[PDB]
């Protein structure tokens, strides 16, 4: 009753019918996302207000399904699911120091290293028929990379190795969404292998700390360090999960979208195989400054995050009664933040469903708060330049070496878990660069 007042309602997704409810009923709309009452906002100036402000926190009640699910201990307090202030500053802070400009840069190799093995993988397949799922080959490229530049471990995904660790990924993201008997069972034992895997890798950090072997400063190294003198290493695992699916899923979700995209836009596609011919020629290796001449894919991979953001939004929580755009929201009620919703709208993006990288083009108006792929302020992704530089590492090598066609009936539609990502597996035929 509280909520009655607010417009509302009396390879589709929920997200879908929430752009719907925008469009319908105005810029503050009641809905029902995971179990609670949500306000969902729309507008520029709300966006603005809630996401640059460290007065607004996140909702604990709707990362409730990040940190347990059915009784297993998942994301627990880890950055992304911390709603305590103090807490997640403490560990955003020392965190940060993994992701400095020098940490990056010093990626570049283990970022071309695996995106190399996945190009001369896929060359060997380039027959014009063999159906290959680029969903999954970008997705053992991500891990791939992810497990070494974050954790110094070798996946080799790519190779097709962890074939039960792909498994556990993708039964514990249904089980965030779920919240039978089998379900339960596969979806906990999934959670409990994760954070064992955790155990595992720390205990061989350790062991080489102490044998006194070169281990390379990581996100890691500073994870550790964040928990110094705690009381038990479960605030560890938390964020070493928390690093592990963060640090891949979507990174692979947005390379998925851009390929799905790209294989109905052959003149975009021959414009960004042009680019990437001027700027690296025939180079294995992109370096640091190569990546900033890439001003085309750039534009490319930012459009495809209007269209297709595997992070969908953001929920902060409302303290206090507040008129927001002319309505009246009651205190303690969790406002969701959408950049699926808001990139989908006509009244912020002209032709809104045209695929256009010219919108980012330099000299043309930059979205204001209207275009959140990353989120805003303090609780924007601390992973977003990491994640730059490796999409466009990997993209720029495909683009370098291969040519892809889309398999007839392969849908665009999107699955939505706690992230977007394409419905079907991308399924592509390949064909090498000259004929
Ligand atoms: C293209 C890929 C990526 C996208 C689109 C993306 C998007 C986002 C979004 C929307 C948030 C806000 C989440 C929320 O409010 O619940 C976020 C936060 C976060 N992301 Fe990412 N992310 C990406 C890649 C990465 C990578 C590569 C890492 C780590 C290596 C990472 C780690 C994180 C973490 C730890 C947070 C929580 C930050 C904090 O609250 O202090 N992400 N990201
Ligand atoms: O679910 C939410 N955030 C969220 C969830 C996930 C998950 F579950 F797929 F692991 C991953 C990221 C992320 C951020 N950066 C890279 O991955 N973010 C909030 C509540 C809406």
């Amino acid at each position: 009753s509280r909520y009655e007042h607010i417009p509302g309602p009396p390879g589709r997704v929920l997200q879908d019918v929430f752009l719907d409810w925008a469009k319908k009923y105005g810029p503050v709309v009641r809905v029902n996302v995971f179990h609670k009452t949500s306000v969902i906002v729309t507008s520029p100036e709300s966006v603005k207000k809630f996401l640059m402000s460290t007065k607004y926190n996140k909702d604990s009640k709707m990362y409730r399904a990040l940190q347990t699910v059915f009784g297993e201990r998942l994301f627990g307090q880890g950055l992304v699911s911390e709603c305590n202030y103090e807490r997640w500053h403490k560990q955003r802070r020392v965190i940060d120091l993994a992701f400095s400009r020098s940490s990056l840069v010093s990626l570049m190799e283990t970022f071309n290293e695996k995106a190399e093995q996945l190009v001369e993988i896929l060359e060997a397949k380039a027959d014009g028929q063999t159906p290959v799922s680029m969903q999954d080959m970008l997705t053992y490229t991500a891990m791939d990379i992810l497990a070494k530049a974050a954790f110094g471990m070798e996946t080799s995904m790519l190779l097709g190795a962890q074939k039960p660790l792909s498994q556990a990924v993708k039964l514990m993201l249904e089980g965030i969404t779920a919240s039978k008997r089998k379900q339960l069972r596969e979806v906990r034992e999934s959670i409990r292998f994760l954070r064992q895997v955790g155990r595992d890798w720390v205990q061989r950090r350790r062991e080489a700390l102490k044998r006194g072997e070169e281990v390379p400063a990581d996100i890691l190294t500073q994870i550790l360090k964040a928990e110094e003198g705690a009381q038990d290493d479960e605030g560890l695992l938390d964020n070493f999960v928390t690093f592990f699916i963060a640090g891949h899923e979507t990174s692979a979700n947005h390379l998925a979208f851009t390929v799905m995209e790209l294989s109905r836009q052959p003149e975009i596609v021959a414009r960004l195989q042009a680019e990437v011919d001027e700027v690296i020629g025939s180079k294995r290796y992109l370096d640091f400054e190569d990546l900033g001449r890439l001003q085309y894919l750039s534009q490319v991979l930012k459009e495809s995050l209007r269209l297709y953001p595997p992070a969908w939004g953001t929920f902060r929580l409302l303290e206090e009664e507040t008129l927001i755009d002319g309505v009246r929201v009651p205190g303690n009620t969790p406002l969701l933040f959408s950049t699926y919703v808001m990139g989908r709208m006509d009244t912020y993006f002209e032709d809104p469903l045209t695929f256009n990288p010219d919108r980012f083009g330099p000299g043309a108006p930059k979205p204001r708060f209207t275009y959140f792929p990353f989120s805003l302020g303090h609780r924007s992704c601390i992973g977003q330049q990491f994640a730059q530089m490796e999409v466009k590492v990997v993209m720029a090598k495909l683009l370098q070496r291969l040519e892809f066609r889309l398999v007839p009936g392969q849908r665009f539609g999107l699955q939505e878990q706690a992230t977007l990502k394409p419905l079907d597996p991308v399924l592509c035929t390949l064909r090498p660069r000259g004929w």
